[PDB]
């Protein structure tokens, strides 16, 4: 109708050719580490969007266009995302979506292995 109640966008993406060997290397241990960090800092709402054979262009893909999906219906407040590199470097892209794209729900993206939009 008027008001209700959003959501929390927490996109994961773990790689089998990586060295880690450990936690990283399956699918929910990453989910349920960006979990720890949506606890930690007090998001509802945590939306899982899982990865499978995801490409290496840049955005557009089945777990992501979920969490996209609930950006452009207007419901990811939030971003949590292991690092800017899920949706690649390319800040200019990554970042029209957190700049013009995700405004529309007031969003707060997170990158933990790198600065997401931070100073120091």
């Amino acid at each position: 109708g008027s008001r209700t109640s959003r959501i929390t966008a927490l996109y994961e993406r773990l790689s089998r050719d990586d060295d880690l060997t450990g936690e990283s290397n399956s699918i929910t241990n990453q989910k349920k580490y960006l979990e720890d960090y949506a606890r930690r800092n007090g998001f509802e709402n945590i939306r899982h969007f899982t990865d499978d054979g995801f490409s290496g262009v840049n955005f557009n893909r089945p777990g992501f266009q979920s969490l996209i999906k609930e950006v452009e219906a207007g419901n990811v407040e939030t971003l949590i995302v292991k690092d800017m590199s899920r949706l690649g470097r390319n800040y200019l892209q990554v970042g029209f979506y957190t700049e013009v794209l995700f405004p529309q729900k007031n969003v707060r993206f997170l990158a933990i292995n790198n600065s997401i939009d931070s100073n120091n």
